[PDB]
């Protein structure tokens, strides 16, 4: 029925990660949105840090682009669809919004925006692994990762980034492109507007001090500061102020808007567009290929097989995963091209085509669609690629078959 948060990936108590593929397919494989280039916005962070709360206002904005006052009526309590849904009942894992959002970039492109909520605990390793895995995945998939910290970017906050740098540096060498898109530090209750101002301007001078290496204090947090900037195309920071005390000292805050502090609402109002304004949306791209919702479904499947058991994958294994998904996505794109181009000539209905003619069109469009497959960059390497080549040839042969059926409907 109506939209709500659907728990697509969950961490099992046995330390294994189960991905509800079916729900993922309902959402991203729907015909309306399947073929759209995709923006994947994820918020990740500790439990009980104001994530859902924020993500509300992200929905309020998405369902109300037109409004100047999407934030809502001040004398009315906050209402609308809710990420908090059933109160937690909190478990490490990833939630996505049941409704994908369709939006036009300034250049007329109709993109799909996917909202991810990433919940995990960050305290004990047997509990960090899962979190760092959920975090890994979350970041791997997302085009935009907003990292939701409480009061400051702390060393332990920067620690969870360690897992990427190893994999980044590796991916970077093999692809010759930086591996991740945008990472955003969202500092939650900033209390030094006199040291750095709230919002992006100020958030950025803050992040520059915090990320600068060689307090001499840091240890192998040096390694992260050293390489963090090479792994991410862009890294930014937003200083968000305290919601006021009615919001902080209450669970499932049911108050009216006026209850929320003014400077929190002031700044919340620039923040959300900042992240999800049409100009600000960043299309997910791996290797320099833009990714399709269908395409994105491949990367889920691939990365999930990797994080099985307590042991975490080595960059090398992750890398190989990215190769699978990257290769698969090329198949779908090339097969889509063949399929859609064939549909004109063969016809959704009409008109008649002589058997030998269908033959000659098919194999040229098959050879040429295979060429496009070869054209796209492949993570793994030709040898690794070649197994997928066959798959594409085989998937096209079965599409050919289906098209002789249709063709052979002219008496
Ligand atoms: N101190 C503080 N508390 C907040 C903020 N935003 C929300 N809260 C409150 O903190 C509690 C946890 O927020 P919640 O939405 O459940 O975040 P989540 O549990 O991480 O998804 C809720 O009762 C909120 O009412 C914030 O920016 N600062
Ligand atoms: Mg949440």
């Amino acid at each position: 029925k109506k939209a709500g948060p659907v728990q697509v990936l969950i961490v099992k108590d046995d330390h294994s990660f189960e991905l509800d593929e079916t729900a993922l397919n309902r959402i991203l494989l729907s015909e309306a949105v399947r073929d759209k280039e995709v923006v994947a916005v994820s918020v990740a962070g500790a439990f009980r840090k104001g994530k859902s709360f924020l993500m509300d206002f992200m929905l309020r904005y998405m369902y109300n682009q037109e409004s100047v006052d999407w934030v809502g009526d001040y004398n009315e309590p906050l209402t609308g669809f809710s990420w908090r849904g059933g109160s937690e009942r909190e478990t490490t894992g990833i939630q996505i919004w049941s409704e994908i959002f369709l939006i036009n970039k300034p250049d007329g492109k109709k993109v799909a925006v996917l909202l991810m909520d990433t919940q995990g605990t960050f305290d004990s390793q047997s509990t960090l692994r899962d979190s760092a895995t959920v975090f890994a995945l979350s970041t791997m998939i997302s085009s935009i990762q907003v990292y939701n910290l409480s009061q400051n970017v702390q060393e332990d906050d920067l620690q969870h980034l360690q897992l990427f740098t190893e994999y980044g540096r590796l991916a970077m060498e093999e692809t010759f492109l930086k591996p991740f898109q945008s990472l955003i530090f969202l500092v939650r209750d900033w209390s030094f507007p006199y040291e750095f101002s709230y919002g992006a301007d100020g958030g950025a001078k803050f992040l520059e001090k915090r990320l600068k290496v060689s307090g001499n204090q840091h240890e192998e947090l040096q390694n992260v500061r050293k390489h963090i900037h090479s792994c991410f195309t862009n890294i930014s920071c937003f200083l968000l102020p305290h919601p006021g005390l009615k919001v902080a000292t209450n669970p499932n805050f049911d108050g009216k808007l006026k209850e929320i502090d003014d400077e929190f609402i002031k700044n919340l109002k620039i923040l959300i567009p900042w992240l999800l304004s049409p100009e600000s949306l960043d299309i997910k791209e791996i290797n320099g290929n833009k990714i399709t919702c269908r395409g994105l479904v491949e990367y889920f499947k691939a990365y999930i097989k990797i994080y099985q058991g307590e042991e975490l994958p080595h960059p090398k294994s992750m890398l190989q995963a990215t190769a699978e998904a990257n290769n698969l996505a090329a198949v779908a794109t090339a097969k889509d091209t063949y399929n859609k181009k064939m549909e004109e000539i063969c016809g959704g209905d009409k008109p008649f085509l002589a058997p030998n003619d269908l033959q000659t069109k098919h194999l040229q469009l098959k050879e040429e669609s295979v060429k496009l497959f070869r054209g796209v960059k492949k993570m793994g390497g030709e040898e690794f690629s070649r197994r997928y080549l066959q798959q594409l040839e085989s998937e096209i042969d079965e599409l050919y078959i289906q098209y002789i059926k249709h063709n052979d409907s002219k008496n």
